[PDB]
């Protein structure tokens, strides 16, 4: 029964984060949780363009980087383009026809715009960089290592789509459609949201944070400083967006919100320990990938796996995950110097 | 069939605007129509804050206004609230799913995102010159005459945003669901996408600068400086907004894009008419609302409505529409002072 402006009047203090009446007026002067209004004004607050970026010097390093080291950077640039494009327009198609606060609302709107910027940000890095910017671009979509990473990522995004549009349409309760029966249980829409994103937080919190280091690694180097200055601003926005979807999960799984989603959390805390985990494996796996032809200074396969693992446990904690690694220290203090 | 990374590799150049392939890699190295990469370029040079405005100084002329005049700043701005809470949202909900080209799919992101910031400047202003902001946000749902207009601009999203739901999970074709014979027809959902786009034409085109005229006739007399100084920071992006849907409905009803397309908005085009008169009529009843108290210095029902009139025949006219109105010089030529 969705509207793009509700008729009747409700009392917005009190509706929850999802699944309520939607929005209908766009009011900022009262909030039920301060962390939302509070991200909108610092990312609003971070607001910069890519293309003032001088990356000019970044092309001389880039191409007398050695095969390795190029497959090194180019792997990670196209991760990081990859993962974007999703983010892009994923929170909007995704989340916004579940909301039912406008602060959340706005935020989900600015955070997606946000990465749209950065998109942007990886064109104007790769058409400055590559002689031909068709076949990285090209290769986003065709690198059997990346669609693996974002077969599983979109998922989550594209059934809680799908199953929101079988909610919006039929409504809860048992249905037929064309012969076959169809169960539609908000329940089950709620799990798949909370699943969704444990994923988000996975993807900004972790897998984004590992290649940032990547990029950093050679700005130690004093190479690739035109990226640099650019993953800076990205990151700086990342701890952000991490931050927002740690609100809303825990939020979520503290029954303040939704009491029925304290139920489906803890119903869930196998599944989102096991997702968490997988990630950092893939994150591992990857970065046998990128070092399968060498390694650099300041970075190698040992290096970055250690690194995946201190974040994850650190990510995993924040919303209430047990610890999957015995790993307790960085093996890249440098990263804090770059990391806003 | 929606999906947030399509696997397939694509030429993005050679895909429709609308219904094609879901767009995977957002880049903008390259571009089937170089005017969404140019107005994101514009919309982006044009970031501002509307907390950086002084907005002080208002609430002593909006407390100072008689009560009729109180009455005609104010419907106004709870109009414009409206409007823009709607288009916040509606942009990313119903044309975002449907998009298969990555420059467009952006600048969608970069309009809805650049609404919430005009959102955020209409609670500005509120909170800064009335006692209760809850009123006047309420009254925004409530109002009789305001609810008129949200029904009809709400409908042409919701009845898009429900086929494209349709088209989605069954597919083209006839179905049945819950008993009830359903069919999906492709034509019929592009019919509801161009209409769409020609609400929302209006909307933007026409509706908004109806009330740029009543928040700048304030400005002449030297009252609500700061609302002033906001409406022009506003009226620049609905500019690029406006050209936004002129350059999608014009690329649709010429054939450049879709064959389908070309035939569908002749097919409606008289339904296209009727679409802009209707809110033609609706913004001239709006401005006896406005003054059905009394008027203001440079601007009453009669010099409104000839205003109405006179930018209804300009933008018909820029989507290939027959002029339903006398031929007249502008109205208010003080307008331009404010305008860009």
């Amino acid at each position: 029964a969705y509207t793009t402006f509700s008729q009747t009047k409700n009392d917005q203090l009190k509706e929850p984060m999802f699944f309520g009446q939607p929005v209908n007026v766009a009011r900022y002067d009262q909030q039920k949780y301060d962390i939302f209004e509070k991200l909108i004004e610092k990312q609003l607050s971070f607001f910069w363009r890519p293309e003032e970026v001088d990356v000019s010097r970044d092309r001389i390093d880039y191409q007398a980087l050695p095969e390795h080291e190029k497959h090194i950077f180019i792997s990670n640039l196209k991760y990081q383009t990859l993962l974007d494009s999703i983010q892009g327009r994923s929170p909007n198609v995704a989340l916004l026809p579940l909301i039912s606060i406008p602060e959340l609302e706005t935020w989900v709107e600015t955070w997606a715009f946000s990465e749209t910027i950065h998109s942007r940000s990886y064109t104007h890095i790769i058409r400055n960089i590559v002689n031909d910017p068709s076949v990285v671009f090209d290769d986003i979509v065709t690198n059997e290592q990346i669609q693996k990473r974002a077969e599983g990522i979109s998922s989550y995004y594209d059934e809680l789509i799908e199953m929101t549009s079988y909610w919006h349409l039929l409504g809860e309760g048992t249905h037929t459609v064309n012969g076959k029966t169809v169960t539609v249980s908000l329940r089950e829409l709620k799990k798949k949201l909370y699943l969704c994103l444990m994923s988000v937080n996975a993807l900004e919190a972790i897998r984004f944070y590992v290649s940032f280091a990547c990029s950093f690694a050679f700005a130690e180097r004093e190479l690739m400083e035109g990226n640099a200055k650019i993953i800076r601003l990205i990151a700086r926005d990342e701890a952000l967006h991490l931050t927002g979807t740690q609100h809303m999960l825990n939020l979520l799984r503290s029954g303040a919100d939704d009491p029925e989603m304290a139920e489906i959390a803890e119903e869930c805390k196998q599944e989102c320990y096991d997702l968490f985990v997988q990630a950092a494996q893939q994150e591992k796996d990857w970065a046998d990938y990128l070092f399968r032809d060498g390694s650099m200074i300041g970075l190698n396969k040992d290096i970055l796996c250690q690194y995946v693992e201190y974040i994850t446990n650190i990510r995993m904690q924040a919303v209430g995950l047990d610890l999957p690694f015995q790993t307790r220290s960085n093996p890249i203090p440098w990263i804090n110097t770059w990391l806003v």
